[PDB]
Parts: C-alpha cells; sequence; structure tokens
C-alpha cells in the first residue's frame, strides 16, 4: 500500500467515517481519518489560497486556508517524517468528486524543500513554481482524470465543455522528480507548499475536496478512492 | 541523434577538431567544434568553479571558470534557444577520458530556470541545489560510468578504489525532471547553473573534460563518445 501524508480541504461531511459535521481542513497521516481538523468556511466560486509548512526543528506540520477578506482556517500537528515517510517521496495535489461534485481547479502551485545535512551550509534544495500550466506540462505526472487545459489551469477532476463539474471523478498531479524530504544526517529538513484553488459547484453540497500530499514515489490512485477517500486512500480505516 | 547545447571545460587539445592548442572553455551548439573558446589555465588537483548564465533578453549564453586567487576564463556567444532546443529539455553534466585520463569529480551543482509568460508576474520556475550527493541520488539520472559516492561526490567518469582515474570512460548525470526552457509566449526565459569540480591526473597530460549541457529530454550517451567527444556528440562534425 501507499504511504500518505496529506492536508485535506474537505468540502463534504462524511460523518460516518469520522468527519466533523462541517467543511474542514485536516491533517491526514496514513489514514483518511484526520489526526486534527479545523472548521473551514468554504466559499463556493471564490479563489482561495492554501499554505502548508513543515520544519524538523519543531517537527510540526501546519496548514492555513483562506480567502481574501475572510478569516483563515488553520491546523497543526506533531509529525516526525523519518517516522512516517520514506526518505525519498513525491509531492502532489489530489481531488475527487462522488455523488456530489465541484470544480477542483488549481490556478497556481509552488513547493520548496531543503535538507541540511551534518555540516554548516550543506543544504540540498528543490523549488518549483507553476503560475500557469501548459497543455503539455511534462514536469507533472498526471493521474486519473487530471488535465492541464486551455485556460492555463490544472483541472484535477473532470470538468465539462461549459466548465461544469462531473461526479465520480478523481485526479492527481505529482511533481516529476522525487524529493529528498529526510535523511537521518540532516540538522534541519523543511518544506512549504502553496496553491491557489477555485472550488465551484452547481450542487447544494459541494464535494469532495482537494489535498496536497506527500507519498512514496511510486504512488498511484488507489482503487475505489473516488469521493470521500479524496484519491488518497484504499479504504476508510 | 540528440540536440545538444553545452559549455565545455576542455582539458585536452584535439586540434584536428578545431581545439585551440591549450586547455580552454567553449560554447558548443550542436557540434563538438566550439562556436567560441577562451584559454583556460586549468589547475591540476584544485577545486574550481564554473558559472553558466543565459537570458532571452540579450539571447546570450555566457560562462566563467575560475579557481580561488586565479584569473578567470570567460566566453559568451549569441544563442536563440528557441532556434536550437525543443521547448522541453533536460539539463546535465557530462565528462570523458580517452587515451589520457583525469578524475572528473563534481562537488556541487545548482541550477535555476525561469519562464515569464505573456502576463506581468506569470512566472514558472525550477531550482535545484546539490551541495552533497548521496549514494542513492534518486533525482539524478546517471548514464554510463557516472556514480554518486558515500563520500558525497558525483564521479562522472570511472575512478579506481585507489583513487586513480580510468581511460576510455564516459558518464553523465541529468536532473530527473524535464525543464521548460522556452515557451513562445515568454517575455523572459532565463537560466543559470553553477558547479564545483575537481580534476586530477597522475599523467603529465589530463583528458578530456567536463561539460554542462542542455539536451532533448530523451538524450543518452552517443555510442563511442569517450575521449574528445565529451559524452555529448556522436562524431567530430
Ligand atoms: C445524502 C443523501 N443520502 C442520504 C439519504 C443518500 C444519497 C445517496 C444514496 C443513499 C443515501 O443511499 C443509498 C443506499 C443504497 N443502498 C443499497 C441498495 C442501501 C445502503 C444505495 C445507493 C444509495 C445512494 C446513492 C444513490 C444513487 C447514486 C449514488 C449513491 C451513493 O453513492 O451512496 C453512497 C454509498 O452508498 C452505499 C451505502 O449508502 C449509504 C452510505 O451513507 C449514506 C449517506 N450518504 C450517501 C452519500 C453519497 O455518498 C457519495 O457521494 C459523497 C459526496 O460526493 C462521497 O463522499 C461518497 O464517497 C459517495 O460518492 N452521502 N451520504
Ligand atoms: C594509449 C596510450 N596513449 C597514451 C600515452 C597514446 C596512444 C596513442 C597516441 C597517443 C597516446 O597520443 C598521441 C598524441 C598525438 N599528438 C599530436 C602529435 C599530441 C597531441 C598524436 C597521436 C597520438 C597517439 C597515436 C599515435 C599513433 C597512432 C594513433 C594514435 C592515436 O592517438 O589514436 C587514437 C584515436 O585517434 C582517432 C582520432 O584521430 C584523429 C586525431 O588526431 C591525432 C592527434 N591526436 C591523437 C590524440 C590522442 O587521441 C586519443 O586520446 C585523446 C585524449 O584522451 C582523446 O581526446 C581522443 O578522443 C582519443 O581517445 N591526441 N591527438
Ligand atoms: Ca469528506
Ligand atoms: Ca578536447
Ligand atoms: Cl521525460
Ligand atoms: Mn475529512
Ligand atoms: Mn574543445
Amino acid at each position: 500500500a501507499d504511504t500518505i501524508v496529506a492536508v485535506e480541504l474537505d468540502t463534504y461531511p462524511n460523518t460516518d467515517i469520522g468527519d466533523p459535521s462541517y467543511p474542514h481542513i485536516g491533517i491526514d497521516i496514513k489514514s483518511v481519518r484526520s489526526k486534527k481538523t479545523a472548521k473551514w468556511n468554504m466559499q463556493n466560486g471564490k479563489v482561495g489560497t492554501a499554505h502548508i509548512i513543515y520544519n524538523s526543528v519543531d517537527k510540526r506540520l501546519s496548514a492555513v486556508v483562506s480567502y481574501p477578506n475572510a478569516d483563515s482556517a488553520t491546523v497543526s500537528y506533531d509529525v516526525d517524517l523519518d517516522n512516517v515517510l520514506p526518505e525519498w517521496v513525491r509531492v502532489g495535489l489530489s481531488a475527487s468528486t462522488g455523488l456530489y461534485k465541484e470544480t477542483n481547479t488549481i490556478l497556481s502551485w509552488s513547493f520548496t524543500s531543503k535538507l541540511k545535512s551534518n555540516s554548516t551550509h550543506e543544504t540540498n534544495a528543490l523549488h518549483f513554481m507553476f503560475n500557469q500550466f501548459s497543455k503539455d506540462q511534462k514536469d507533472l505526472i498526471l493521474q486519473g482524470d487530471a488535465t492541464t487545459g486551455t485556460d492555463g489551469n490544472l483541472e484535477l477532476t473532470r470538468v465539462s465543455s461549459n466548465g461544469s463539474p462531473q461526479g465520480s471523478s478523481v485526479g492527481r498531479a505529482l511533481f516529476y522528480a522525487p524529493v529528498h524530504i529526510w535523511e537521518s544526517s540532516a540538522v534541519v529538513a523543511s518544506f512549504e507548499a502553496t496553491f491557489t484553488f477555485l472550488i465551484k459547484s452547481p450542487d447544494s453540497h459541494p464535494a469532495d475536496g482537494i489535498a496536497f500530499f506527500i507519498s512514496n514515489i511510486d504512488s498511484s490512485i488507489p482503487s475505489g478512492s473516488t469521493g470521500r477517500l479524496l484519491g488518497l486512500f484504499p479504504d476508510a480505516n
């Protein structure tokens, strides 16, 4: 099975598998049942921003989601990455719909990682930034329904000709290169990610959400992970 | 056959392919016969640094090689990358030995590329930095004889357990992800690369050199490209 660390922007309450009763952001460590959540006043049709940060000094994974002129939703959690992930991983965005639906449109995505070994500036780093996406975005691995379209955006889940979202869709985008996120010789390991997103839904209840995730390098969309499993997990354990 | 743009640090004069009669730096555009060169006072067994810069404003590819407390060697040449390379490329380092030999050790390597589209801050960027190479360096594609060591270095060509280099060796390391180096809607496409290198020879005569190159994404070492072809070119044309 894949190993997943994720921050979920969960638009649909699946109370029967642990979700609080409202849209929420959550920190997911090898399970769709979030280790920590916070209430998220999601806004239909508006562009939001997510920021995810980790450092190995405090060993705290944190995330904040916001819209311009609204209160932010924020969540933090203890995590030792040497403990949960392999040394080398890929990073990605995932989204899904199920019975209920929403656009899962990514307008920008940036990531930076740094791994300072043993010595006094002996730092390896990777940074990438996408402020638009091309039709052939060769440095992304697109999985499932994910496409990079005419608009210059990444559509994680299937969108019709008119821009209207489709149900029972799942897609991910992974950065092409593996990332060295820990090494036992590192004096400080750290990363950050940011992305801007447009979740819009004709439905009463949008579903199901978007996540930034870190996985084993050979991760793929697990079977039956559309809808509530957010393209990340094979089951709800 | 591959499409190659390179900066060569050429330690061995092959004057029958237009090398000048001394070690030299050169700019190579689809041929081992450099479009331009400058004399380079190579220093056997000392750590040197190379810096390669390109912007699409001036459309000029420039390179400097130096050692601490020595004069530098510099070369520049007109290059429209859109006219030479595909939109997507890989970036790498190559070296070879032939009948004469040298260590072709890389101690660090960084690269940054930026592509500003149509719009006003519509920048995509990639940056990586290796100040130490690990034994399993998963974000490098190693070709031929190249290896990464538990000593933290990248040996592009074959070195024996006792430290002495081998003849008839060729090896390359390419960053794992494809790089978007130009786009027809770009206001500015630019990049820079730096590496530190250690070339040592027990011989009186070191050969053959190290190069930073940009290639078609599917580039591989041309058959028989040891010696003067620097692992870059299938022939001397
Ligand atoms: C919200 C209004 N409700 C509550 C009244 C609702 C909505 C749809 C069905 C519901 C109930 O019940 C059944 C029951 C059955 N049974 C078998 C004959 C008896 C167990 C079969 C189909 C449905 C549907 C349904 C019919 C047609 C097409 C698809 C679905 C569907 O996917 O249901 C979900 C899975 O079914 C199997 C068990 O079902 C109970 C689970 O929990 C029940 C509460 N529930 C279901 C859902 C929507 O779940 C889907 O969409 C979600 C949002 O996109 C995703 O998170 C989720 O993964 C799934 O895709 N939300 N809450
Ligand atoms: C293994 C013992 N060694 C090492 C001690 C060895 C063996 C033979 C030679 C050696 C060295 O050196 C030279 C040097 C010269 N020079 C000019 C007066 C001085 C710059 C001329 C000939 C030789 C020969 C030699 C003599 C007779 C018959 C054939 C060769 C021969 O090199 O054939 C080799 C292949 O050739 C094909 C290319 O053909 C046009 C080249 O133009 C000729 C000028 N030349 C050849 C060389 C060396 O080329 C090899 O080594 C280079 C350095 O590693 C590589 O750049 C090159 O690709 C090739 O591996 N350098 N200049
Ligand atoms: Ca949910
Ligand atoms: Ca030469
Ligand atoms: Cl590729
Ligand atoms: Mn949830
Ligand atoms: Mn030359």
